[PDB]
């Protein structure tokens, strides 16, 4: 009889496959939500605006609780006379341990709990069944265990009703930033707005690009944020992969002819698949010690170098100009990422992965629990039989990546001054340069904090030997 859908991520109206389900057979329906750094938050938020304001249209509102979900859902489910619960299904082992609390709570009240599965492609425990118990722990065996596996416009809400209180905006509004206690003095418009209604923009247009534009290389231009970037939108949910993964497909089909795409045109969807896989059955997934599949490494405790590294003051610019854009906007390049958690970890600083993980978590909106620790044990070798044999070079990648360095000077306007024969390395050019630039480097920027051909040489070698070496 009465109903409740429960929002964590699954942040959208389409494809929305536990909230349809959760309508049939319901007179009422209530979409709920309940409640580090500041583009993380606005995100979120800004989905949230998104989802009340669709759902406003279809006479509906979104309700937004601020608590603990053990605490909350006990006495709605008794205010509302709540009798049907749905949720779409969150694979991470600290979701499950939240979702299995709230069903023995429901169970306890009499409430039917719907789950369906659309935050990923794959039903992610049949891919670990077919795998005898465990998930695969190359992406390649992945790949193969996936291969062997699968082959708007309405009103979502139309069958039922919400019953809606004139308090609403104040009881159950989406709260603004202010509101969560962050000074936005200091805020341009955002450069990844927020939401269902963006993500399904930015859909239709990435795949006008796919065709017509292309049928793709690295350039200094995709270092910038895109307009037609998906990863965060994915990640909250605002837009479906399985959604984005059949448009993908028809269109490469339309293009192309048949063609039995390649697996890179869906590299961007298996490789999150593949890190949701690998930690859902893992609850120290985004540990080193007591992690199953992470290789004990002999990493510092630097927090100072872990501040430089941060904070974007490490004194290569390469790396502090990606950190720099990370806090500022909240999404850098996968090969920038690749850059900054080299540096951090295996190749220069000798830093714990989880310490970059930390920094991430706080920064990064495509970021969540598994792809995060994934990442970031992918990054340094310590998980996947990645190789360690090669280190980035702080300098060398960047000027490859961006010749000129106008991305340099872009994200670190102090260097703005030097000549793309030094903006990489601006500690070898001569004084003069730096004086014309404006920047004298341990003044203005600070020198590298450390020697990459040293630190890398050292790092490399010490890690070729935590291994037998034959
Ligand atoms: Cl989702």
């Amino acid at each position: 009889v009465n109903a409740v859908h429960w929002f964590r991520k699954g942040l959208r109206l389409h494809d929305n496959p536990a909230l349809k389900e959760c309508i049939q057979g319901a007179d009422t329906i209530r979409c709920v939500y309940i409640l580090v750094g500041i583009n993380r938050w606005r995100f979120l938020l800004q989905c949230l605006e998104d989802l009340d304001a669709n759902l406003r249209k279809l006479n509906s509102r979104l309700f937004v609780i601020r608590g603990q979900p053990a605490d909350v859902f006990p006495r709605l489910f008794k205010e509302w006379n709540i009798t049907k619960l749905s949720i779409e299904y969150d694979s991470e082992p600290f979701g499950k341990e939240r979702d299995a609390a709230i069903k023995k709570l429901a169970t306890e009240a009499g409430v039917e709990v719907i789950v369906r599965i659309s935050h990923t492609l794959y039903d992610l425990d049949k891919i670990i069944e077919l795998n005898g118990g465990q998930p695969p722990l190359t992406y390649k065996r992945f790949q193969t265990l996936v291969s062997k596996m699968e082959p708007i416009t309405s009103d979502v809400i139309g069958k039922c009703m919400t019953p809606l209180s004139d308090d609403h905006d104040e009881k159950y509004g989406v709260p603004s930033l202010e509101e969560l206690g962050f000074d936005t003095d200091g805020l341009s418009s955002a450069v990844w707005p927020g939401g269902e209604t963006e993500a399904l923009t930015r859909l239709e247009r990435h795949l006008e690009r796919k065709a017509w534009v292309a049928n793709p290389r690295m350039n200094a231009n995709s270092l910038l944020a895109s307009p037609t970037g998906l990863s965060p939108y994915l990640r909250f949910g605002c837009l479906s992969c399985r959604l984005f993964y059949f448009k993908l497909t028809d269109l490469y089909k339309k293009v192309k002819k048949n063609s039995s795409p390649p697996l890179s045109l869906y590299g961007q969807l298996l490789w999150r698949e593949f890190f949701y896989t690998a930690a859902t059955n893992n609850p120290r997934f985004d540990k080193m010690e007591g992690n199953p599949i992470c290789v004990q490494i002999p990493w510092d405790k630097n927090p100072e170098a872990l501040a430089k590294w941060a904070e974007g003051r490490t004194g290569f610019p390469w790396i502090d100009a990606i950190m720099t854009q990370l806090r500022q906007e909240g999404w850098i390049h996968h090969l920038a990422r690749h850059a900054v958690a080299c540096f951090l970890t295996r190749g220069d600083l000798w830093i714990s992965w989880e310490e970059g993980m930390k920094v991430f978590e706080e920064l990064l909106l495509d970021a969540d629990w598994s792809i995060n620790a994934g990442s970031w044990m992918w990054l340094s070798c310590s998980s996947f039989f990645q190789q360690f044999f090669h280190c980035y070079c702080p300098v060398g990648f960047g000027r490859r990546t961006d010749p000129n360095g106008d991305y340099i000077r872009r994200y670190l306007p102090v260097l703005r001054g030097f000549p793309a024969k030094y903006i990489y390395d601006p500690w070898n050019a001569p004084e003069g340069i730096q004086k014309v630039a404006k920047c004298l480097i341990g003044v203005n920027y600070p020198k590298p904090m450390v020697n990459h051909a040293e630190a890398s040489r050292l790092n490399i070698e010490r890690m070729k030997q935590i291994y037998q070496q034959l």
